[PDB]
DNA sequence: CCGACCCGCATCAGC
DNA sequence: GCTGATGCGA
DNA sequence: GTCGG
């Protein structure tokens, strides 16, 4: 219920304006008047109704009166039934492979995932781990094993260095009883915005981490940021964990909190706290909040709140 | 009528 | 080689 | 797509 009906509609015409018209404002759009849809809180009987909240203009006025009068969207309609749409719409599902890779595999005809695997040559490393574990990225992983990912990430980041500050920000800081992913967020004394003490500070973590199996496959590693595969160690003839993603920042302890806020989320929340940052006169990014002049400073995660007029949301009420 | 809409890493285009 | 643009995903 | 200059 809640008004499903239409943010599904909104969702679905969304997810085509990204993977296949690559028109990624319009996708904001619909996701957009989706999430304020979803927060109204009435059954709504009319596309004039709908348009009076913000985010609703004419045209999604007008889809929602061919939804409400005839259970279904023409237009999408004609979307799933395209072999090329419905393809280039499947692809972007494996990691690696946004809109625009997508098109190209399509165009040459690879349209699935059997299509990818015997087309391997054509995969460039990222997109040949996100077919490989393409089951498992999109399976849940529940918050007793988050726990289990916590335990591991912090015993062997100590391990490395008892300086080392890791904190599992994400869907996980937001009570979520389950996540996508495993974000975390590194910060050592060493690395801070006025000066880089030490190097290989993220490195190092990274091979404990692929040194004791934690760790298991690499899609982009940087200075300052990992993008990964990970997986909890099974029991004995015992069935295999399933392969999860894990993003490792390493930001600069003196903006930890702007790093906090930030690898917390929600995306959609994120989205909605910049823009509203904008308009009370500020700029709020990962490391700062400016006014772009000067870092205002920061010790706390409301002293952000504080800047925009913003109630203090506790993080478990961050999912926007 | 029209422009705006909230950064790190890999790969590629081009010099 | 190098820089800068683009894709992709946080 | 939607909104505001
Ligand atoms: N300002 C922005 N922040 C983002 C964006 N995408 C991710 N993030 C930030 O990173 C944080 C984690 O990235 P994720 O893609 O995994 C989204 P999240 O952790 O909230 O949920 P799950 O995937 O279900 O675990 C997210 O909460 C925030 C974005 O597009 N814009
Ligand atoms: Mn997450
Ligand atoms: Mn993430
Ligand atoms: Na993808």
């Amino acid at each position: 219920t809640l008004n499903g009906g239409i943010t599904d509609m909104l969702t679905e015409l969304a997810n085509f304006e990204k993977n296949v018209s690559q028109a990624i404002h319009k996708y904001n759009a619909y996701r957009k008047a989706a999430s304020v849809i979803a927060k109204y809180p009435h059954k709504i009987k009319s596309g004039a109704e709908a348009k009076k909240l913000p985010g609703v203009g004419t045209k999604i006025a007008e889809k929602i009166d061919e939804f409400l009068a005839t259970g279904k969207l023409r237009k999408l309609e004609k979307i799933r039934q395209d072999d090329t749409s419905s393809s280039i719409n499947f692809l972007t599902r494996v990691s690696g492979i946004g809109p625009s890779a997508a098109r190209k595999f399509v165009d040459e005809g690879i349209k699935t995932l059997e299509d990818l695997r015997k087309n391997e040559d054509k995969l460039n490393h990222h997109q040949r781990i996100g077919l490989k574990y393409f089951g498992d990225f999109e399976k849940r992983i529940p918050r007793e094993e988050m726990l289990q990912m916590q335990d591991i990430v912090l015993n062997e980041v100590k391990k490395v260095d008892s300086e080392y500050i890791a904190t599992v920000c994400g869907s996980f800081r937001r009570g979520a009883e389950s996540s996508g992913d495993m974000d975390v967020l590194l910060t050592h004394p060493s690395f801070t915005s006025e000066s880089t003490k030490q190097p290989k500070l993220l490195h190092q973590v990274v091979e404990q981490l692929q040194k004791v199996h934690f760790i298991t496959d690499t899609l982009s590693k940087g200075e300052t940021k990992f993008m990964g595969v990970c997986q909890l160690p099974s029991k004995n003839d015992e069935k295999e964990y399933p392969h999860r993603r894990i993003d490792i920042r390493l930001i600069p302890k003196d903006q930890y909190y702007c790093g906090v806020l930030y690898f917390t989320g929600s995306d959609i929340f994120n989205k909605n706290m910049r823009a509203h940052a904008l308009e009370k006169g500020f700029t709020i990014n990962e490391y700062t909040i400016r006014p772009a002049g000067e870092p205002l400073p920061v010790d706390s995660e409301k002293d952000i709140f504080d800047y925009i007029q913003w109630k203090y949301r506790e993080p478990k009420d961050r999912s926007e």
